[PDB]
């Protein structure tokens, strides 16, 4: 299926404010982490992509 | 460069504190960041397959 | 990643030849058409995903 | 109404014959993945606009 966030929405998400929520550094840094992930396979799939293009026209 | 799995995901915990956030909002978003991470893994394999098949093919 | 394919790659693409092969003016008007496809969902998708965006402020 | 094909109008595609012509075995395995990306964006824009409908519910 197709992704549901990018990298852009990770870090634009706001959570809502509740009284003894989720410590807001806890989470704020886990999606920094979340983030890295997301341009890590964003830009795999493209150069995978292009490979599989690239090879493509060779075999052509 | 990949930090986390799905499973990390899935099993990370946090704190608490007065002016927390919402943790039904994070949960919830949380359950869908972990569906991207397997629709990437599961992308990349296939991807990966697919370039296998044509270096085969190339031979 | 989920699209193989840009409104690009469709312009860009290429094709051998063969003898019994395909006539080339009907494939290539035909996927001048498959490029206005791409161009609008591509776009469609843009607009929604703003409305979603927006609703979230709402 | 702005999409002109459906991803089965692309599987029906038919192309008449030329001599020295596209290839065949190239141009169908394109427009394979041509269809995947149809039935791609068809799937995306409906969950889009359910989540619409889901936050104007909201």
């Amino acid at each position: 299926g197709a992704i549901i966030f990018s990298a852009k929405d990770i870090f634009e998400q706001e959570f809502g404010r509740e009284v003894r929520g989720y410590n807001k550094v806890e989470v704020d840094e886990f999606l920094d982490d979340v983030i890295k992930d997301y341009e890590t396979y964003a830009a795999l799939v493209k150069s995978l992509r292009q490979e599989i293009a690239d090879l493509k026209e060779e075999l052509t």
